[PDB]
């Protein structure tokens, strides 16, 4: 039992504590500023960005990363390691090999129909459910990426305490992606989590800071076939500002950490929208698939799998990916400034919330399954 589970985080230190390790590597990556805005919205849920130093071809300018969290270190740290992961995945000379001793079939990954299947530079993974090395698509390790084999995105980027750590992060995001996949394919999400029994109060805290400024909060269930409880925060602002509807999406092994990471993903998309009208029929649409319900179930219906141990937590992510054929787990290490940073990739996983291009033919099936 390495994780902390105090008030809203899971990790095996306080985020306080990784803020203090964190220092170095932040001169590092040139940070400039990190600011608080959580007062450019009325929620008053922390909200903070990280700006630092970037240089393209050879002009010179600023990268921003934001960060989320239920309390005001959380969301800073999370500026910071949002900040650090970014860096670290930017593309290293020394990592990639030309001749693949054991490259992946390239398929797997779920390839958009305009994909150079004649892939150049490859790097060298670790299965970690099958204990081997495997070459992968330097385009699914870093980013930005030519986009030669595909559209570079950032899922399965992770930064975190430690290795495993990163890992578990990573997972989780993919987990969370391939089901939100899912539901954009399904006509209707059929089942409301009602949160009145969540034992971690900043649920019902969050909630309110969201009613008190006008903003309905729906709750919906997302959760795939792995038990591995995802769901999604639905956010309707009926206040005279200019937000309507968000949808941010959290997925963990404990249901209440997913509710949470779902409500703060809503705070950082409003806030990043602020710093800066849906035609009826559409909004129809949005009515009937994402804020009408058949079904409802409390936070105790859920599945809550974590065991506040990482080796623990991956070994049954780990069976749990295995029992349903996802047969392979793949990270590489990106550790650039010194703190953990992985890619995981774990194949034939769903990508199509994040890039519409990719999508597989297995999952309708998977679709019809999990909803009708
Ligand atoms: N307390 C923490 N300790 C170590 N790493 C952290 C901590 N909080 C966040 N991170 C890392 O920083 C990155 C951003 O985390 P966060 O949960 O804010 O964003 P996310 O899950 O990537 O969601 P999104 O970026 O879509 O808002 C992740 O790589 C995460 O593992």
């Amino acid at each position: 039992m390495d994780i902390k589970y105090k008030l809203a985080s899971y990790r095996i230190c306080s985020p306080e504590e990784t803020f203090e390790k964190i220092q170095e590597a932040l001169k590092k990556i040139e940070t400039v500023e990190i600011k608080n805005i959580q007062h450019l919205d009325k929620v008053n849920i922390p909200v903070y960005y990280l700006k630092r130093r970037v240089v393209v071809d050879g002009k010179e300018g600023i990268a921003i990363h934001y960060g989320k969290g239920a309390n005001d270190i959380q969301a800073k740290v999370s500026a910071c390691m949002e900040a650090i992961e970014r860096f670290s995945a930017s593309y290293d000379k020394n990592k990639v090999k030309e001749k693949p001793d054991n490259p992946i079939n390239v398929e797997d990954l779920i390839l958009p129909q305009y994909a150079d299947k004649n892939v150049k530079e490859w790097v060298e993974g670790i299965d970690i459910i099958n204990n081997e090395t495997i070459d992968v698509p330097a385009d699914a390790v870093f980013y930005p990426t030519s986009g030669k084999l595909f559209r570079g995105n950032t899922n399965g980027l992770a930064s975190g305490n430690n290795l495993d750590e990163a890992i578990l992060h990573a997972t989780l995001e993919i987990i969370e992606r391939d089901a939100w996949s899912l539901a954009d394919l399904a006509r209707k999400i059929p089942t409301k989590i009602n949160p009145e029994d969540a034992k971690n109060p900043l649920i019902h805290e969050l909630i309110e800071k969201y009613e008190k400024a006008g903003v309905k909060i729906i709750l919906k269930d997302l959760t795939s076939e792995f038990e591995i409880p995802v769901v999604a925060a639905i956010s309707d602002d009926l206040s005279k500002n200019p937000l309507m509807l968000c949808v941010g999406v959290g997925c963990h092994l404990h249901p209440e950490i997913a509710i949470l990471r779902a409500l703060t993903e809503v705070a950082q998309s409003r806030a990043s929208q602020l710093h800066g009208k849906i035609p009826y029929e559409r909004l129809k649409r949005i009515h009937r698939k994402w804020f009408e319900f058949e079904g409802e179930i409390n936070i105790a219906d859920m599945p809550n799998n974590a065991r506040y141990d990482l080796k623990k937590d991956l070994k049954f992510i780990k069976d749990k990916l295995s029992e349903f054929g996802f047969d392979k787990l793949i990270y590489v290490d990106l550790n650039k400034v010194g703190v953990d940073a992985v890619r995981v990739i774990i194949p034939k996983m769903e990508v199509y919330t994040i890039d519409r291009d990719r999508l597989s033919r297995r999952a309708f099936e998977r679709v019809k399954k999990l909803y009708y």
